[PDB]
């Protein structure tokens, strides 16, 4: 629609663990999440970075010379342009009248991308973008998005913006979304990786986003169980590297947590976002 600050919206950030090595298994958890959330009248939900079929932890942890099996596998479980996954989600969204923000390892023509997808409450896919700069180990896996991906979308629940991980340090993206008055910003990070340091950094990064933009921020991060870490490597010495960095959270325009944030295990962070807060913020400063 056009821009309105009278809404009050129930949003959720989902920390979940995927199913290790099954698009379908992970997809069952996603649909379940949506449904559980619908039970509590959630109208917008954000999942972790590239959650489907699973984030590519292998690229962080295996030497390149041995990444082939893991790479192939991921390709086999990766998600097409539009397809089964898209329709399944479009339907959950339509059914529960929910806006859904989903990250996905997209395949196109033997290439992979980190792709953020946004579905409106009518089940329409109203935004598709690719992370612009895969960072570090991600460069072994994903290609680049365009910068034409920096637009917001009007949605049943307001105007949304989305970025992945350190896309948040890219100043073009920040101003792009701010200039378009994004009302609710959706961040996605991988989850269960590097440690406290990464967690502290996410939080600082995303809460500052809220502050500078003066918008709501919602951030989702995956989770791994000890069993799943083994599935990824038998080297227990690596397992610190696959722990921590979890900040599933919902942040007000003043930087406040609107609910207890999640760093461990698996759950929905849920809160009512009162849009008049966005406007009481802007009015309080002058110039």
């Amino acid at each position: 629609i056009m821009l309105n600050y009278t809404k009050n919206i129930r949003a959720a950030a989902a920390q979940i663990s995927p199913v290790l090595f099954s698009q379908q298994g992970t997809m069952e958890k996603v649909l379940d999440a949506i449904a559980n959330a619908a039970k509590k009248g959630v109208e917008l939900i954000v999942f972790p970075e590239t959650f489907v079929p699973y984030y590519p932890y292998f690229s962080f942890v295996e030497p390149p010379v041995l990444m082939g099996k893991s790479h192939l596998k991921l390709y086999q479980e990766a998600v097409t342009v539009p397809g089964k996954v898209t329709q399944a989600i479009a339907q959950a969204a339509k059914t529960h009248g929910m806006v859904v923000v989903l990250g996905v390892n997209e395949r196109e023509e033997g290439s992979l991308y980190n792709t953020q997808l946004i579905f409106d409450a009518d089940g329409a896919l109203v935004l598709k973008r690719r992370k612009i700069t895969p960072t570090y180990h991600e460069r072994m896996v994903w290609g680049q998005g365009d910068g034409a991906g920096l637009r917001t979308v009007d949605t049943t629940v307001g105007r949304l913006g989305a970025l992945a991980c350190w896309e948040h340090y890219n100043p073009l993206a920040r101003y792009a979304l701010m200039a378009q008055h994004e009302q609710i910003h959706c961040g996605q990070f991988p989850g269960s990786m590097v440690g406290q340091i990464f967690a502290d950094q996410m939080e600082v990064t995303m809460r500052h986003h809220a502050l500078e933009s003066g918008c709501f921020v919602i951030n989702a991060t995956g989770w791994l169980t000890a069993e799943q870490k083994l599935q990824i490597t038998t080297d227990e010495k690596m397992h610190q590297a696959l722990s921590g960095g979890c900040y599933t959270a919902i942040i007000s325009p003043e930087g406040k947590h609107l609910c207890e944030p999640i760093a461990e295990g698996e759950g929905l962070a849920i809160a009512d976002l009162d849009f008049s807060l966005i406007a009481k913020r802007k009015r309080m400063m002058d110039s």
